[PDB]
Order: C-alpha cells, then sequence, then structure tokens
C-alpha cells in the first residue's frame, strides 16, 4: 500500500513529481511564494526496490530523489536547480531561531549564530548532525548570537553576542565553553582576527566603534573614537589600516556610509571612500588592490580599487545583499540576498519575495549565475575545499546546502 509523506518543494509551479514513469499526485498544504507544503501518497517499494522520484519543472533541471522509504521524505525540502547553474542543491537543514551567519569551521562544519535563541549551532553539513554551543545561563537567556571567527592556531571559536556585549569563546576541539570578554561598547556584531598582533577586533552597532581585545587574555584592551555606525571589517593585508563597513553615518541617520579608511598606526579613521549607502559586508578580492564590500542600499557589490582611493566597478545584484565570500580559489565571490523588505512592515516580517544567491566570476566581475532560495538569506560562507556553498534562511531558521560542480 502507501504512505502520505509531508514535504516542501521549491518551486512549485509548473511541478512534476513522477515515480516509475507515473504522476505521483500531490495536495498543496501551504503556499510560501514560490515554496509550497505538499501532502502525497507514496507507495511502499517491497524487495529492496529504491523509490526514485523524478522531478521536473519549466526553467529547471530534473532531480531524482531517491529513498528507501516514503518515511525518509517527511519534513524534506526538494529544492530544483534553475537550469544553466553550476551550483546544485543538496540539502536543508534546520536550524534554531533566526540563524544570523554561518562558517565553515572545517571542510564540513558550521558555526551558526541563532540571534533569536540560546547560543549557536554546531552542525555538520554530510549528516545533519548538530550541537548547540551556549554561554553560561545568565548571557544565553539574553539571545542575539550574531557572528564568528574561527582560530584554529589557537583552537578557538569565537562568537559575538549583540544582547549582552559580549563575545564568548569556545573550545574549537572539544566545542566546551572557555571564557566570555564582556565589552565597553553596545550591540557587538562582526568579528575579525589579526593574527599577527593576535587581536580581535569587534564591530559594535550601538556605541559606533570597534573593540579591540587580546586573543591571549580575553580582556577589551582599547576601543576606538567613533568611526560611524560599523559593520563588516576587513584588515589591510600590511596590517596598516582597518577597512570599515560603515552601514550609516551614524545611528541617527538611514544612510550616508561610507567604507571608513582606519590607520591602526595613527588610531583614527583618515578617509571614507566609495558613494555613501549602507555598507556592510567586506572581503579581499582574488587580486591585491581589490575589495569587495556589499552595499545593502543600491543591490549593489562594489569593486574598490585601494590605491585609487575609490569605487571600479558597481556588481548589480538583488534587493539587500548581505554577506558576501569568496571561495578558496578566488575564482567566485557568493553573494546573499535577503530580498525586497515587506512593502508595509518593513524588514522584521517575511517579505513578499524569497531572496538569492549570486555567484560573480572575479575575472571579470560580473554575475555568472544566481538562483531563489528561502526567507532572508543571511548566512553564507564556502567550504574551504571550494565544494560547498551555504547560507542561512534566516526566517526560516534554516540552511541550505550547495555542491558546486567539479568540486
Amino acid at each position: 500500500g502507501t504512505e502520505i509523506v509531508k514535504f516542501s518543494i521549491h518551486p512549485y509551479k509548473g511541478t512534476v513529481i513522477r515515480l516509475g514513469e507515473e504522476i505521483l499526485p500531490f495536495k498543496v498544504l501551504e503556499m510560501d511564494k514560490n515554496i509550497a507544503l505538499v501532502e502525497m501518497a507514496i507507495p511502499v517499494y517491497k524487495d529492496e526496490k529504491e523509490i526514485e522520484l523524478k522531478l521536473s519543472s519549466p526553467g529547471f533541471q530534473n532531480s531524482s530523489y531517491r529513498i528507501r522509504k516514503p518515511e525518509e521524505l517527511n519534513e524534506k525540502l526538494i529544492a530544483l536547480d534553475k537550469e544553466g547553474i553550476t551550483h546544485r542543491f543538496i540539502s536543508r537543514f534546520k536550524t534554531g531561531f533566526q540563524p544570523k551567519s554561518v562558517r565553515f569551521i572545517d571542510n564540513t562544519r558550521l558555526a551558526i549564530p541563532l540571534l533569536e535563541d540560546e547560543g549557536m549551532d554546531v552542525l555538520d553539513i554530510n549528516s545533519g548532525q548538530t550541537v548547540r554551543l551556549s554561554p553560561p545561563e545568565k548571557y544565553k537567556k539574553k539571545l542575539g548570537f550574531v557572528e564568528t571567527i574561527s582560530i584554529p592556531e589557537h583552537n578557538e571559536l569565537w562568537v559575538s553576542q549583540m544582547q549582552a556585549n559580549a563575545v564568548h569563546v569556545f573550545d574549537l576541539k572539544t566545542l566546551a565553553y572557555k571564557a566570555t570578554v564582556d565589552l565597553t561598547g553596545k550591540w557587538s556584531k562582526i568579528l575579525l582576527y589579526d593574527p599577527i598582533r593576535d587581536l580581535v577586533y569587534c564591530s559594535n552597532w550601538i556605541s559606533e566603534d570597534i573593540s579591540v581585545i587580546d586573543r591571549k587574555t580575553k580582556l577589551e584592551i582599547r576601543k576606538t573614537d567613533k568611526i560611524g555606525l560599523p559593520r563588516g571589517l576587513l584588515l589591510s593585508k600590511d596590517g596598516k589600516e582597518l577597512y570599515i563597513a560603515q552601514f550609516s553615518a551614524s545611528n541617527q541617520e538611514s544612510g550616508g556610509g561610507r567604507l571608513g579608511i582606519y590607520s591602526m598606526d595613527k588610531e583614527k579613521l583618515i578617509d571614507t571612500i566609495g558613494p555613501p549607502g549602507n555598507k556592510r559586508h567586506i572581503v579581499s578580492g582574488n587580486t591585491e588592490n581589490k575589495i569587495y564590500v556589499s552595499d545593502m542600499c543600491c543591490s549593489k557589490i562594489e569593486v574598490y580599487d585601494l590605491k585609487e582611493k575609490k569605487v571600479q566597478k558597481s556588481i548589480p545584484v538583488f534587493d539587500k545583499p548581505n554577506t558576501i565570500a569568496l571561495s578558496p580559489d578566488g575564482k567566485y565571490l557568493y553573494v546573499s540576498c535577503r530580498g525586497p523588505n515587506h512593502p508595509t512592515e518593513g524588514y522584521l516580517k517575511k517579505g513578499l519575495v524569497l531572496g538569492k544567491v549570486y555567484v560573480i566570476d572575479t575575472t571579470t566581475d560580473t554575475v555568472k549565475e544566481f538562483w531563489e532560495a528561502g526567507n532572508q538569506p543571511t548566512g553564507l560562507d564556502v567550504s574551504p575545499d571550494n565544494r560547498y556553498l551555504v547560507i542561512s534562511d534566516f526566517l526560516d531558521h534554516q540552511i541550505r546546502v550547495y555542491r558546486r560542480d567539479g568540486f
């Protein structure tokens, strides 16, 4: 006989599921833009016969979904790959509430701070094995875990907690809680590590400054003057300049952020470059003089020339580009796009349009491919071996895992 299963399909429109070359009818339970929760009857295949579901949809590559038993499909998301893309959907994994960022700590495991949950998930994308890392009760109850850095040379994993103006340190091998740095700034978010000076920098959203923490002692040793409203950070190759993504000019205005240039030696902001907007994330390019910056104002990635001290190119992407990451081989820049803000209710509410992921060819600085993901893609990283790209669907409390062709 049959088993009734419930799972999600993306896209729903035009999509057929067949089994043994016959239609397997399904019933729509819920619709969320192009993602459908559906229920379907699957026959119980006997005598070691594999159930191969065949999915097809206009403008999408065919997928086969193989299961030993109907039950295996329950609570799954099947997402089809858009025609012509070279990154293929592997899995969706549920996380705790509001996974704000993701970071590979090795080839397959991710550290995932949870903005509305009691710590950080550590999740293996091979198996879906998860474990929750938490600071002591007094901290963990405040929620608001944001960003990480991994420091394997000292066997540490650091996570900022904006709701406690703190940064927590875990042992990277044992996953045990190790220490907490209580900061004197407010609303700590982005972390950066400097291996030369052995310091960790922390962007403080509310106090509009950066905390400098001695990595060894777990103590904040100094903090900058106000340097705009910061988020992303990047330290120059020579270690002499700190690049600050100003999300805005200050907490008193909505925009006017530029790329800040902070002289480490002079301990001051010496320049601000690029046009005004909401600079978010910063990474180094595959060449020396090149940095990429996401600008949340204007659906764009900016390519800065550091010597020239300005933008050499803006690459158009989708609405609200947030986290970006260079592939280890430098061939691609990956971009998470949150999507347009709900037109009436703003960004705190699920949008009427799903977010997207973009792949930028760094040789030409043009978009090679892109596709639709879930509600508010926010976290993004690529595995150190080039193999996997992972994004967090922030309002869906999950990650989507993709695999690069040829890796």
